[PDB]
């Protein structure tokens, strides 16, 4: 050992590494500060270990301790050196790992000692990768420190390469800590500066235009009125005016104004200024004369291009160049020499309408070129297109209309103001001229969608928020976004489907969009922020406004890129698109809620009458703001209708206060809706619309003031709904308490039946006035010990079962800015310690009573630590320690300070801190940190405990107990969630998963509940109940737990203590009714439970007499909680920490945060994993969206399984399509017999039949059957044993045309006469011993008489289609008389081809005919050899029971394929174990019953190289349906029946016909090609079992009646019949688990487990066993009590010798002994009456070794052998007690053999001692 100097700055002082070094008994000196070269901490030091050290050691220290300074770096060096290594490992996509290296004089450039490779997942957050890396570097140290300190590791130098990163290089990506890895990279690809990007722009617009004029010179360029201009004509004319302009003094970057109207000369003038070298300044001729003069002076334009009509509008301010004067055009028509560069200005357009007069935005040539070169290929603009010059030329909308289409050869069409505003005439012009593409502003576009257009193919819109997508046209709709400072637009989106917020799209060419926060840092995907624009669109800036240019056009402080502040809020969507979220200044406060008014307009325009809408947020002089909803409709809409239409999806404050009807929205001269031209409302004096009905009396006024105090709404109306205007459960109790001071009593349920003041008055009329119903809480006097509450006694008892448990520790974290004083927080916390007695309360136990003791003062543990982002969790973890309830304070605090935040953490116990106590602790701490004075407390918790304990003696408490004792009586429901194997003991290890409900859906949830007199909790509880029901196999009742506030006395809502109470909720789900009906039923069961909510949970368990199990929590196993919105801002920034604990199997907590819902899924990690919970979270979201949109839909119509799961099930299971030859099996025989007539086909006994001999004899009987009246789909019955004649009959039946119906010859006459009639058949092909057995039914032939054959040996003609019957197999199933399954040829062919693809029987192979032909399995043996042209070895009749004969057939005939039903394979492998004969066997195909798990190794040990296969299939699916290949080294927990065969499909549905997900059980259904036509002469049963289903799209499915479940692998698991199911209080059980112990018992070879209903009806768990030993009940019970719990412990164990199998080898559950019988059981104890028995008990105790022997104990049960009896009889003989060893077998007990053991009386009278002499 040696001294170690541990250097850490951002890690803990007692890390996992430091304390492991102390376990090895090292002296670990810890120094967190900068160490000097000659310090005391450097003396007598042998090793230096560093872990997150934030300083650089001196160069002397590195050399003085060279080879002795070890560093722990969580990065795979040389990659990611320096600071923040784990983040840069993910962002730069470097290799991942951890490194323990040596320290040199640089940053992480030392020789590596040990290095491991870590793996991060795509769905892991960055914080998750931080913990996973910190653990690896700590585990790597623990694993290798001994090898390091002992020199058993040679340092190897770092390989070449790697990255180096410093501090503050991450400041741009600070918000992305909770972002997944795949989303972090997705943002990188979407926002990182591209390497090479695109080619740099090197052209101006007039350069590219002049090149297009050379390409399409005679194409039509511009069309105005009826005249037209070609590209050459337009080019030459502009060149003429440009020569004049340049000669007049036009230089590059000069600004030439243009004041013309939309005409051909406008296009000429624009191109002329460009060709001259300047930039055109568009001035609308209709502007005010002051606006015109402002632009001319601001632009400093010396030349103005106008005509004579608008000439005087300049007032002689410029050199007027008339566009109609011929002298203004020169004679030179050639292109001018180029004097411009791509950096020169191309146009200047002024924008305004707000702050400032007007600002001149300057755009350059490269800006416009980049847009036009993106516009043409994006929309496919060709010279065949025709565009519309719609927008005013003073705005970039015209730049898109003109410049983009000119560079593609298209034609421009000028729009006069006669059609610019009459959109009906514009649609006429477009349809009659062929206008194919154009840009229309948002307002004009939405009013153009109604017109019937056939000309447009692409219509682009933008400017305002697009909401309308339905249009009367065949054109594609595009939505664009972009400021005027950038070129026209920067993002484009094709509107493909309806959207709530239509995205603005993805950036264009050479353009990148960033979503940044206020600190200019990158926001994660989905997080809102300010939109920034980078790329070639950013112009120069504003004209003569350099301050505003430097304000909006900024270079980024870190990325070093020029960006434009848009002032708009947007977020990135996961698809890569951007969506507009509003302007950063248009956020207004309505009723105390910050809302975006743009979120109201889409719902209002969805009204069937509203076409346009705009919601403004005006204000009054008092300061309050009100929302006004302007709408354009054909006529006015009543105020109540618009209030109701928006009340379906929006809250009350988002419903506008007033609505204004408009006929046409006033547009500005620029295409936008004139917002300041909308009519201001007249009633703007705090008017409450019109639904306001003023209070008419003194009670309605008194109720309106109480409602105003609780809800915070001024002037309430008597018709206002409580829940609709912010009403909550807490606010209902506040209304009740506020009425108690008035004197009126209101119950909690009566508010939901009287939700308005109008109804509340009518209820409070009969209610008495001033009575003082509420009594004040009496403050207890000072005592030594105080009383504890019922919940405090429970929480105490909980913490006592494991005194070191943190399962009830309450840990929260708040992230403060670094500017907050750490000690100021500690002082505020120490003030809260004395303010509340709970923070100074200690709990002890006086005898058997738990009492509380108050302490005057207690010191607070405030641990200040320094940490990094990637270590805050590990630091906080090491602080969560168990609490001693006898010591105060029950709360520990501390602040972890990082380089960017101060993380305050506090850990308390649930005995003190509950839901409301957290809210009060937040408000008081926030006020103390704000230096606000607090009013001292008035009440204490110790006094409420006294008041409540006395209420436990009242009559109302007994009345509430009687509720729970009757509510929870009888058999309660059982919720079997699809969990993993439940551990024997209850486990508390857990994890969480979070699901966010967006604000929009949250608003629709709360508006729905309030509209139907429900709370959000009632609505969520119904969805949770349905969600649990559908997972519990669509049960009708469910059970779950909930949490109430438990604040009984109204004076306790300001105290700090444990008040919450747990309530069981027994709810019912009616799947046949609507979602609204179930909503009322959940409330009808919740309100009576809340009326009895103040009975402690442990008393409720006692009243119900709930039995305690080990695997499940008592009563319920799923918990559902819900908290309200945070009261303060500090509570909203608090974060609840879970220390890997799940108190229940599954816990759901709904938290109202950020105007949305954060739903937590706390689950036990032993029952669920990461994948299972993710499925259930998606299913809850799927049910929530279906329910909120289907209020009136039946609950049965809501599906649980998701579409991604349905596609996953299709591929892994039901993708079995394969093309198979349609050649029938009777033709394949005659085809093979033709090619190979002299090949062996059948082998019976020791005789062989060739293909020709077989086919010829088949033809003779066929020709005989043909003339007998055999046609397709005719039935002929067979009565023959296993022989060659049976095979000839079957094939001759098929060749003749009919189907063969197998009948056992040895079947009773009662059975045949049934099939003889049900089938209606006539011919009976029977053998000689069974000819008269048909009783001459009709025409009976003799298969052994040559008269029944013919002489024609030629193949009969083909007379069968693939849809004709091939055989009819009767079932004789349980609970029913035999039914004839009709199988067709194509159905049989698909299975034979399918089984040949998996187990190919080739020509050199053979099959064994051993299954009785009245079973479908035999058919696979009858025809299984034909496809591969093999052979069939017919076993001797009744030789299927002799494993000797079966094994001889496999050896002698080289059989490769064999069928074996289980329970018949076990006797076969029991014969082959002591065998060694050679075998050609390849496949053992098992079918008929469930395969025992122990049989798989038994088969592979007696037969290596074989392929054991478990196969399942009902008779209605021909032969088989699914298969599963079993391997050697395998131990499957059941025997999965596997996946369906080719062209087979299997579905597992519930009781409502919905596909069940993985793990959830249901009914197995078959579908595909090989389905039976139906049941013979039973169309009723055919409809019940062969039903059409939407899964097969109208095609039939066969309902097997078997219970089954999907597995994560995809193989289906057999769970037994749907009927004959055994449950344990609803929670079911698997009998195979009980049959495990029977196999574990070596002497118990085989045994079965079922049930039997007793005389009264209760089924007892009867087990049937056979073995070589005699047991007892007690011995068999104890052997099961190993791991099998008591709820599965059976009872009657009747001993058997063989199992009652039937003809199919399965043990008849009926034929099992019904009334038990030979159930071995023990007797009582002992009573050695006489000393003889006591002597017998002592001698038995010595020989048998049993220290306690009873007089009624069986000799053999205590270890009685034949050797023991001789010892016992010998010891008795030595004390004169004759015992016969034979009697011990007849009388095996002491008392039974006591009268039979006699004495050896030796008399001892002697010979007459009186002797003489
Ligand atoms: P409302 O039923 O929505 O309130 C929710 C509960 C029942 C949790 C609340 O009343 C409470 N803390 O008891």
């Amino acid at each position: 050992m040696g001294r170690i100097l541990f250097l850490t700055t951002f890690m803990s002082k007692g890390n996992k590494v430091v304390r492991y070094l102390e376990s090895l008994h090292h002296e670990v000196v810890i120094c967190q500060e900068k160490v000097h070269a000659q310090s005391a901490n450097l003396q007598e030091i042998d090793w230096i270990v560093s872990y997150a050290y934030g300083y650089i050691l001196d160069k002397e220290i590195v050399s003085r301790f060279r080879g002795r300074i070890i560093n722990l770096h969580p990065s795979l060096l040389p990659w990611n050196k320096g600071r923040d290594p784990v983040f840069w490992s993910v962002w730069d996509e470097t290799p991942k790992g951890v490194t323990i290296h040596l320290i040199d004089e640089h940053v992480d450039t030392g020789d590596i000692l040990v290095q491991e490779e870590i793996a991060f997942a795509d769905e892991d957050t960055l914080l998750d990768c931080y913990n996973k890396a910190n653990q690896a570097i700590e585990e790597l140290f623990i694993r290798e420190w001994e090898n390091i300190v002992h020199g058993r590791i040679a340092p190897y130098r770092q390989t070449a390469g790697g990255t180096l990163h410093f501090k503050a290089d991450r400041d741009f990506y600070k918000n992305l800590n909770m972002t997944t890895v795949r989303e972090l990279l997705a943002l990188k690809r979407l926002c990182a500066e591209p390497k090479r990007g695109e080619k740099p722009i090197d052209k101006t617009f007039h350069q590219l235009f002049e090149q297009q004029v050379e390409m399409t010179p005679d194409h039509v360029a511009v069309v105005d009125r009826g005249q037209s201009l070609t590209y050459k004509q337009l080019n030459e004319r502009a060149n003429q005016l440009a020569h004049h302009l340049r000669g007049k003094g036009v230089k590059p970057d000069d600004q030439v104004a243009i004041m013309l109207d939309k005409s051909l000369d406008m296009i000429v003038s624009i191109l002329a200024v460009m060709k001259a070298g300047g930039a055109y300044v568009p001035i609308d001729p209709d502007y005010p004369g002051e606006r015109i003069a402002y632009m001319l002076a601001d632009s400093s334009a010396a030349i103005l291009l106008t005509n004579a009509l608008h000439e005087e509008k300049a007032n002689g301010a410029c050199d007027i160049i008339d566009v109609h004067d011929p002298d203004s055009y020169s004679e030179n028509t050639n292109n001018l020499p180029h004097v411009n560069r791509p950096d020169d200005l191309v146009y200047v357009m002024y924008t305004s309408g707000s702050t400032g007069l007007a600002k001149g935005v300057m755009i350059e040539h490269h800006n416009l070129v980049n847009f036009c070169e993106w516009y043409r290929p994006y929309f496919g603009v060709t010279p065949a297109d025709k565009a519309l010059v719609y927008s005013s030329f003073s705005f970039d909308g015209s730049a898109l209309d003109i410049f983009t289409h000119l560079l593609a050869g298209a034609a421009l069409h000028i729009v006069p103001s006669e059609r610019k505003y009459d959109l009906d005439a514009l649609n006429d012009y477009c349809n009659q001229e062929g206008i194919t593409i154009s840009y229309l502003p948002t307002g004009a576009a939405e009013q153009f969608m109604q017109m019937d257009n056939q000309s447009f193919r692409v219509v682009i819109t933008g400017g305002d928020v697009l909401k309308k997508i339905e249009r009367n046209g065949t054109y594609k709709l595009y939505n664009g976004y972009g400021p005027t400072e950038c070129t026209i637009m920067v993002t484009m989106f094709e509107v493909d489907k309806p959207y709530a917020n239509i995205p603005i799209g993805k950036p264009i060419d050479r353009t990148r969009i960033l979503i940044l926060d206020e600190a200019l840092a990158l926001q994660p995907i989905g997080v809102a922020g300010e939109l920034f624009i980078v790329g070639e669109g950013l112009g120069r800036g504003y004209l003569n406004r350099p301050e505003l240019t430097a304000e909006k056009f900024i270079v980024h402080p870190q990325t070093g890129e020029r960006m434009y502040r848009t002032g708009d809020r947007a977020r990135f969507l996961p698809d890569g698109n951007i969506e507009f979220l509003g302007r950063l200044d248009n956020l207004v406060k309505i009723r105390g809620y910050r809302i975006e008014p743009g979120e109201i307009e889409p719902f209002l325009m969805n009204h069937p009458l509203i076409e346009l809408t705009t919601v403004l947020a005006k204000e009054q002089a008092d300061g309050r703001k009100y929302l006004v909803g302007y709408y354009v409709a054909p006529e006015e809409i009543p105020h109540g209708e618009l209030r109701e239409w928006l009340g379906n999806d929006l809250p009350d404050y988002m419903i506008p206060t007033y609505f204004v009807h408009m006929k046409a929205f006033p547009l500005t001269a620029n295409g936008k809706v004139d917002r300041r031209a909308l009519p201001d409302v007249q009633a703007d004096a705090e008017l409450l619309g019109e639904d306001y009905v003023a209070p008419t009396d003194e009670l309605e006024q008194q109720l309106a003031q109480v409602w105003s105090h609780v809800l915070g709404i001024p002037q309430m109306g008597i018709d206002d709904h409580f829940l609709e205007r912010g009403g909550d459960s807490i606010k209902v109790m506040q209304l009740i308490h506020q009425l108690k001071n008035i004197g009126l009593s209101l119950r909690y349920d009566q508010l939901f039946t009287h939700p308005t003041i109008r109804q509340l008055k009518r209820l409070l009329t009969e209610q008495k006035q001033v009575n003082g119903l509420l009594e004040p809480l009496r403050e207890l006097d000072e005592q030594a010990e105080y009383e504890t509450s019922a919940v405090e006694k429970r929480m105490y008892i909980i913490q006592q079962q494991d005194v070191e448990s943190i399962a009830y520790n309450v840990v929260y974290t708040i992230n403060f800015p670094l500017t907050v004083d750490t000690e100021q927080i500690r002082v505020a916390l120490e003030q809260l310690v004395l303010r509340h007695e709970g923070l100074r309360s200690t709990y002890h136990m006086r005898g058997d009573e738990i009492v509380k003791r108050i302490v005057p003062r207690a010191e607070l543990s405030f641990v200040r630590q320094t940490g990094e982002e990637e270590s805050v969790q590990s630091l906080l973890a090491e602080q969560i320690k168990p609490f001693d309830l006898a010591k105060a304070p029950l709360l520990r605090a501390g602040v972890i300070e990082t380089a960017d935040k101060k993380v305050l953490w506090f850990d308390s116990h649930h005995i003190l801190l509950d839901g409301l106590s957290k809210s009060i602790l937040a408000r008081e701490l926030q006020a103390l940190l704000g230096q606000q004075v607090l009013s001292p407390v008035e009440k204490t918790y110790k006094s409420f405990a006294r008041w409540q304990n006395e209420w436990f003696a009242s009559d109302e408490y007994e009345q509430q107990i009687a509720y729970w004792k009757t509510l929870l009586q009888g058999e309660l429901p059982a919720v079997q969630l699809p969990t993993k194997k439940r551990p024997p003991q209850l486990t508390f290890d857990g994890a969480i998963q979070m699901y966010r409900v967006n604000p929009e859906i949250t608003r629709k949830l709360k508006a729905t509940a309030a509209k139907h007199d429900l709370t959000l909790y009632m609505l969520m509880l119904t969805i949770v109940s349905i969600w649990l029901s559908k997972m519990n196999s669509d049960s009708n009742q469910v059970i779950l737990g909930t949490v109430t506030d438990g604040r009984q006395h109204p004076d306790t809502r300001e105290l700090l203590g444990m008040f919450v109470n747990t309530l069981p909720l027994l709810l019912s789900i009616d799947h046949e009714e609507s979602f609204l009906h179930n909503l009322q039923q959940v409330k009808a069961k919740l309100l009576p439970a809340l009326q009895n909510q103040y009975v402690p949970f442990d008393k409720i368990l006692e009243a119900a007499r709930v039995k305690r199990e080990g695997n499940r929590h008592p009563l319920f196993d799923v918990m559902f909680m819900m908290q309200g919105a945070p009261e303060t801002e500090l509570e909203s920034n608090m974060h609840h920490i879970n220390a890997g604990i799940s108190k229940f199997d599954l816990t759901l907590e709904v938290l109202e945060r950020e105007n949305g819902l954060n739903i937590v899924f706390e689950y036990n990690t032993h029952l669920f994993d990461e994948g299972m919970i993710l499925r259930m979270v998606a299913q809850f979201e799927h049910l929530l969206l279906q329910a909120v949109h289907g209020l009136d839909q039946q609950v049965k119509r809501f599906e649980l399984v998701t579409e991604d799961e349905k596609r996953d099930l299709f591929l892994r299971v039901n993708d079995t399509a394969k093309a198979y030859p349609n050649k029938l099996i009777m033709s394949m025989l005659e085809d093979w017999a033709a090619a190979t007539p002299d090949k062996t086909a059948l082998v019976f006994r020791e005789q062989r039949v060739t293909y020709r001999e077989l086919n010829e004899r088949v033809n003779q009987l066929a020709h005989t059957l043909r003339e007998k009246g055999v046609q397709p789909d005719d039935l002929v019955m067979l009565m023959a044993e296993r022989s060659v004649e049976m095979m000839v009959a079957i094939f001759a039946v098929l060749k003749a045309g009919g189907a063969y119906l197998p009948i056992d010859p040895h079947s009773p006459a009662e059975r045949i006469a049934y099939i003889f009639a049900d089938s209606g058949a006539k011919l009976v092909l029977a053998q000689s011993p069974f000819v008269e057995k048909a009783s001459m039914a009709e025409v009976v032939l003799d298969l052994n008489s040559a008269s029944s054959y013919a002489a024609d040996t030629s193949n009969p003609p083909l007379v069968n289609q693939p849809g004709d019957l091939v055989y009819v197999m009767y079932t004789s199933g349980s609970t029913g008389k035999p039914k004839g399954v009709m199988i067709e040829h194509g159905a049989l062919l698909n299975v034979l081809h399918g089984m040949q693809d998996e187990y190919p029987l080739l020509q050199d192979d053979a099959f064994l005919l051993k299954t009785t032909y009245i079973f479908d399995i035999s058919v696979a043996e009858i025809f299984g050899w034909v496809p591969g042209r093999g052979k069939l070895v017919i076993l001797e009749p009744e030789a299927e029971k002799n494993p000797k004969a079966i094994w001889q057939a496999v050896v002698g005939a080289g059989i490769t394929h064999i069928n074996f039903v289980p329970s018949m394979l076990i006797p076969f492998v029991e014969y082959l174990e002591g065998r060694t004969e050679a075998n050609r066997l390849r496949y053992i195909l098992a079918c008929g019953e469930a395969m025992p798990d122990e049989l798989v190794p038994k088969v592979y040990e007696v037969l290596p190289e074989v392929k054991l296969e478990n196969i399942y299939g009902p008779t209605e699916a021909t032969i088989y349906a699914s298969r599963y290949s079993l391997a050697k080294g395998s131990q499957e927990s059941p025997v999965p029946i596997g996946k369906p065969l080719p062209n087979y499909r299997m579905y597992i549905i519930n009781r409502h016909g919905q596909l069940q997900p993985i793990g959830v059980p249901g009914e197995l259904c078959i579908a595909g090609a090989s389905l039976a036509r139906g049941y013979l002469n039973n169309p009723a049963l055919t409809e019940e079992k062969f039903t059409p289903h939407p899964l097969e799209k109208g095609e039939r499915i066969y309902r097997t009646g078997d219970l089954a479940r999907y597995r994560e692998d995809g193989n289906i698991e057999y769970l037994g019949r749907m009927d004959h199911q055994v449950k344990i209080r609803g929670y079911r059980i698997e009998l195979d688990e009980i049959r495990s112990k029977l196999i574990q018992e070596e002497t118990i070879q085989d045994a079965v487990v079922v049930a039997r209903n007793d005389q009264n009806g209760q089924a007892y768990l009867c087990a049937y066993l056979l073995s070589e030993q005699e047991w007892t009940v007690g011995q068999l019970r104890e052997l099961l009590r190993r791991e099998l719990p008591e709820y599965m412990i059976p009872a009657h164990f009747v001993l058997l010798k063989q199992f009652p199998l039937t003809a199919n080898g399965k043990l008849d559950r009926k034929a099992l002994p019904e009334p038990d019988g030979s159930v071995k059981a023990e007797a009582e104890y002992a009573a050695p009456r006489t000393e003889l028995e006591a002597t017998l008990a002592h001698i038995w105790g010595e020989v048998l070794g049993i220290e306690r022997i009873g007089i009624r104990d069986n000799f053999f049960e205590l270890g009685g052998d034949s050797i023991k009896g001789l010892q016992i009889a010998s010891r008795l003989q030595r004390i004169n007690w004759t015992m016969v060893i034979n009697h011990l077998f007849l009388y095996p007990t002491i008392e039974q053999i006591a009268p039979f053991v006699t004495s050896e009386q030796v008399v001892i009278e002697a010979a007459a001692e009186n002797l003489y002499f």
